[PDB]
């Protein structure tokens, strides 16, 4: 009866909320300028509030309403994402920039496995999500592995939920742009066993997540999945806190990962310089640093680049528009995954 | 200031809270109500609240309505999805709900969201597969339980609405059910997967595809024991119909059969009864071990399930009937899974 959102042929979008009781309904969405750019829906004499925005550029946009001061989702939009405790609706405006984010019915789909594993380092069993490429099942081929790490507030569900990882990977692999690969999405919060929407706090520290990834996660993946081994078949990337984890893991384990991505994160000694020298000599194939110009971490990411320059350590830097957002992290995944497990 | 909602109190009363100085009226709709919406009381500082109960141990879903608009509880991370209907939930601890909790001291089985080709339906489809804790890293094979949803559901429903992963983890860890693989299909042959994740695609097909496409895929790609004594099937409503069709059309393929909240299955009337009788007789002689019919006394389908039981009696076909309180609800379907899984493969 009520279509919301209704995406129009010019990429305007109409949202609708029914209530004869409500005084004020606003919408907060990712196309807006900022908090001051919250938009008010217009009420008509039938009780229907509506607003049309845009045209919007192709992207995935999250939103919610506020009804007389209370957050409310769009009950007519089945698309709902979760960022920690923050649920929002979303929609995807079609076009070049968003095409990888769609779940396409004409594309083979990889499995997403929610698997538990023992952790010698952390001391209790934990959950991770593992993506395997389409056609993994029923064959004997083995695949390289990409460890993909979230930031503070996230969990092992975030990269698929917020980051559209299954769609991005299904589409990149089907398009021949990225090699078929296993993608391992850990919970980076060493005090947690799994995502807070499903797993309660553990009844009862520094470096433990990083140590456990190397000592617990990697061996479990290589034992229980058809994984190629060795540095040239391992990639690791992470955003913010997880980009710090990525640095710590690779700095402490030179020669374990040949493809390294640091998203929206910068620097965290004689030990630091020694570890850069060892990593420099480790035969790595790609060190990729991506950051938005407007991110608060920008200067720290420059410091990271300068610290690597000091050692004549080769990296590739991708500066993007915008800031510390899942929109940027989706873009970074989309660009980094095609680089992996290739030589040149 | 942090707002706790729901706040489950030591006496199993529950307090719900919604903050807004600008809202006029907030009500709550919840599964403890008899058909029964309740109004929260606004204090002078903008906090709306209500305390309900005490509530019996169970999982309860709810939502608010704020000035005529549905609103979830932004302070409750627990959210379930029933098709297109999202609601919050909470679980009152106690004997009757204990299997529904995700417990940190319990080994946890994997949930795999896997796609497979369907020769019968003609496009790839998604299912959820639960494997028991410790499946990874060992060579043991496991019996297989196919668990089917009803109209409006999808392959996510039995885990999301039905708490299947928790029920199975807890039953298996307690030694009450055997370790087993649980296969949760999408029973809507026009869909490729659940509508919250998968767009619409450009009868008897579901049932034929389960036998010809799903079962071979499971047996090829998981460490499954095979043959009827290692194979169970159950379903609710439409899926209990699927269960009957599949087993009646493949006598001797399943030894454990569960029909939840479903009765007789819908050519002259006599011809239908002749084919029904022949299917009963073949299934009667098939060597099955358990035919378990469970239904709420207040379900619309109660009389049709009685008709089914009476027809089986006329054929001296042995079944077990579990009548429960209540009606056509996920609360009952969780109970039925909880009671049926311990019976399997024994």
């Amino acid at each position: 009866r009520i279509i919301s959102p209704e995406i129009m042929p010019d990429n305007k979008v109409t949202f609708r909320v029914y209530s004869k009781d409500a005084s004020k309904v606003t919408i907060t969405g990712e196309w807006q300028t900022g908090p001051g750019g919250v938009e008010e829906l217009v009420k008509n004499d039938t009780g229907m509030f509506s607003i049309t925005v845009g045209p919007l550029k192709p992207e995935l946009y999250a939103y919610n309403f506020t009804v007389d001061g209370v957050k409310a989702l769009d009950a007519n939009n089945v698309q709902v994402r979760r960022d920690g405790t923050n649920y929002q609706n979303f929609f995807i405006i079609p076009g070049p920039e968003s095409d990888l984010y769609f779940h396409k019915n004409n594309v083979p789909h990889g499995t997403v496995t929610k698997v538990w594993y023992k952790s010698s380092v952390i001391g209790f069993d934990r959950r991770m999500y593992v993506y395997t490429p389409a056609g993994y099942e029923g064959d004997t081929q083995r695949y390289p592995v990409f460890y993909l790490l979230h930031g503070a507030g996230g969990d092992e569900d975030a990269w698929t939920n917020m980051g559209r990882t299954a769609q991005i990977m299904d589409n990149l692999i089907a398009q021949g742009k990225a090699k078929p690969m296993i993608v391992v999405m850990t919970n980076g919060n060493a005090n947690q066993a799994g995502a807070q929407n499903e797993v309660p706090p553990v009844p009862v520290m520094t470096g433990k997540f990083e140590e456990h990834l190397v000592k617990d996660v990697v061996p479990f993946i290589e034992k229980n999945f058809r994984a190629l081994t060795g540095k040239d078949n391992r990639a690791i990337a992470g955003l913010s806190m997880g980009g710090g984890h990525t640095q710590t893991i690779t700095n402490d384990n030179p020669g374990m990962f040949s493809y390294i991505g640091v998203f929206s994160m910068g620097i965290m000694e004689k030990e630091r310089d020694a570890k850069i020298e060892a990593l420099k000599k480790s035969g790595y194939k790609l060190y990729w640093i991506a950051c938005g110009k407007d991110d608060f971490v920008y200067q720290s990411a420059l410091t990271l680049r300068n610290t690597l320059d000091k050692h004549n350590f080769k990296y590739v830097y991708r500066e993007s528009t915008g800031g510390h957002t899942w929109a940027n992290w989706r873009i970074y995944l989309s660009e980094f995954a095609p680089m992996l497990f290739k030589l040149l």
